[PDB]
């Protein structure tokens, strides 16, 4: 049932539903290998991430607590300061943990590199980023993620938690818009 006027504002389809299911079976299978018998927090940066992170913790076959944060960053122009708002933090400690940010979008990488900072200056046993896109080209800081779902240029994309102003997230795959819906 795929009626609605929102699915032709897609230029292309990156991402089925099916192939999304896939890579998180493909990264759930190396995240439990990975974590089996850790004492594992999956970490989610709201809103968008948690439809992923809603999927893959199905496929991590190995005890996990999970909690979430929620941030906003300070801008110079457009572009990001590294600078960034704690408007939720995490609810529990997270000292000899073993953490794994689950992202829905890497990018720029530069308020996940701040996040990541504040989250291994706790303590941690590690820190790892589970990412489902990646746009390699756009990176501006020093940041990389151990597990990657797919590999994307920079396309204006949403779907699957990526909006545009609020909507789209519920779309079950990722596209590109169309020029038309986003230019001025």
């Amino acid at each position: 049932e795929m009626n609605s006027v929102m699915h032709n504002d897609l230029k292309e389809v990156l991402l089925t539903e099916e192939d999304i299911q896939n890579i998180c079976k493909e990264l759930g299978a190396q995240l439990t290998k990975d974590y089996q018998g850790k004492p594992l927090v999956c970490v989610g940066i709201l809103k968008g991430s948690a439809m992923f992170m809603s999927d893959l913790i199905k496929r991590i076959d190995t005890h996990l607590s999970i909690d979430f944060m929620d941030v906003s960053s300070y801008h110079g122009g457009t572009e990001s300061t590294g600078e960034v708002q704690i408007i939720k933090d995490l609810g529990s400690s997270i000292e000899n943990k073993d953490v794994l940010i689950i992202e829905d979008i890497l990018e720029t990488g530069t308020t996940l590199k701040s996040i990541t900072e504040l989250l291994q200056s706790r303590k941690v046993n590690s820190l790892e980023i589970v990412t489902l896109l990646d746009k390699p080209n756009r990176r501006k800081a020093d940041i990389e993620a151990k597990y990657v779902g797919k590999k994307i240029p920079d396309e204006f994309v949403v779907g699957y938690g990526l909006d545009y102003r609020e909507l789209y997230r519920n779309l079950p795959y990722i596209g590109t818009l169309k020029p038309e819906v986003y230019s001025n």
